[PDB]
């Protein structure tokens, strides 16, 4: 026997944005506080942690667009 | 016997945006108190964590659009 | 038998921004306090942590649009 | 004609504490938020004020005992 | 004619406490929000005022406490 | 005409305290958030005044004792 | 006519204190944000003032007694 994959998937998106002014924007926050007793710690594998944080962001992009895109074939005999 | 696949998917979309302006933002919190007390930790797999976080954000993207896009083709004997 | 894959994506597409200015932008905190007593640590494999953290970020990238994008083809016998 | 004042008040008394221990004492407040739009003040004679106030106190005397005590003697012809 | 007054009030009292121990207090307030809009304030005599406040005590003494005590003698022709 | 005053007040009082240890003592605030917006002040005659206040105490006196006391004479012809 | 005052108040009197240990005591706050506006000032006599103050104090005296007493005589023809 036999087999005949064919895989052409076409893509003429767009993703945009159009701004006239971002402007006054005021982050301004008074401090906290924080505590932890986490005694005995094992990570293994892939892990991500955050422990005992107190971290402030300000993020003002002038288009913040964005695409995500996967494509995967796969094929077992 | 024989099998043939063909799988062309297409796309002309668009996910756009238009704003005249984004203009006064104001983000001012009065600081909390966090307290934990978690003994004994054992991550293993593709695992994620925040434990005592006090985290403040601002986010303010002229334009913040998404467009998220998958295509799996498989086959299996 | 035999097998024949073909293989041919395409992608004409386009992520975009425009913007008049970003301007004004106030970022000021109060500063915090932090505590953490994590005895023992044993991290293994791929792994990332903060512990303790105390850090303020000021973003303004004037467009930051991303494309993100994977192929991957696998075949096996 | 005449007068004669005679005026001797004896005090012999006694204000007085014992104690073993204050011992554990935990003030652990998380923080709040005030605001005030107090356009024109005119303050005159023997004036205390607060405004837009945001503290906290620990007072924690090992005996906090008082004696106030006021005598006056007043003659007018 | 003529007067004669004589004032000798005495005072053997005593105001006293014993205690054993104080011990485990904790004063523990999530912190709230306020706001005043006072446009025109005008203080003469003897005033006192708060105007928003958000305030915690804790006031723990180990005896704490107190006689007040006054005289007056007055006399006029 | 005459006026004869005699003014022999007494005190062998007596103000006290004994203890055995004030310990463990944790104030430990969330920091907070204040404002204020007055405009025009006019302030003459003894005044006190605290405005925008965000502040701490700690007080922990071994024995705060306090004895206040006043006498006045006064004649007028 | 003739007049004859005589003040011979006296006092034998005693303010006091034991204390074994003050000991473990932590002030630790974690910091606000403050703000303030008041355009015109126009301070005369005897004024006192803070404006816009964020501060921490810690006071721990090993026995923080006294005494305030004030003697007035006072004469008029």
């Amino acid at each position: 026997g036999s087999v005949q994959i064919v895989y052409k998937p076409v893509d003429l998106s767009k993703v945009t944005s159009k701004c006239g002014s971002l402007g006054n924007i005021h982050h301004k926050p008074g401090g906290g506080q924080v505590e932890v007793k986490s005694e005995k710690l094992d990570f293994k594998d892939r892990v991500q942690s955050k422990i005992g944080s107190l971290d402030n962001i300000t993020h003002v992009p002038g288009g913040g667009n964005k695409k995500i895109e996967t494509h995967k074939l796969t094929f077992r005999e």
